[PDB]
């Protein structure tokens, strides 16, 4: 139980070791404007994604941060968001926990 892969395809995405307490917890439960609930795990680092477009501050769940959609770079599944433009840290990834699979390295 050390690496996180895309649930839909198996692409390598992140690692347990890279979880990031933001505001004291790596886990944040949030809703978007369409009411969808997301159980977001914050990671300092991730790979295997494709970050789409340019950042936006609109509706940001994390104060001082702008976001880009993060798709699985292999299959296109929406795995979460990349956050930037903030402070301590400047950047991080917020990934949707139930869209990843955890397993051995
Ligand atoms: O921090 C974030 C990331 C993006 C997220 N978001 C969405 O999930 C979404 C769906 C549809 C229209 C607009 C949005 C939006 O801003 C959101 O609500 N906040
Ligand atoms: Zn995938």
């Amino acid at each position: 139980a050390s690496i996180f892969r895309c649930r839909q395809c198996g692409q390598t995405i992140s690692r347990r070791d890279w979880l990031l307490p933001m505001g004291g917890d790596h886990e944040h439960v949030v809703f978007n404007p369409a009411g969808m609930i997301f159980r977001v795990w914050c990671f300092s680092l991730a790979q295997g994604l494709r970050l789409i477009g340019a950042p936006s501050g609109e509706f940001s769940w994390f104060k001082g941060y702008d976001w880009t959609i993060a798709l699985c770079g292999q299959c296109g599944s929406h795995l979460g968001w990349h956050y930037e433009g903030g402070s301590q840290p400047q950047t991080f990834f917020g990934l949707i926990k139930d869209r990843l699979a955890e397993g051995p390295a």
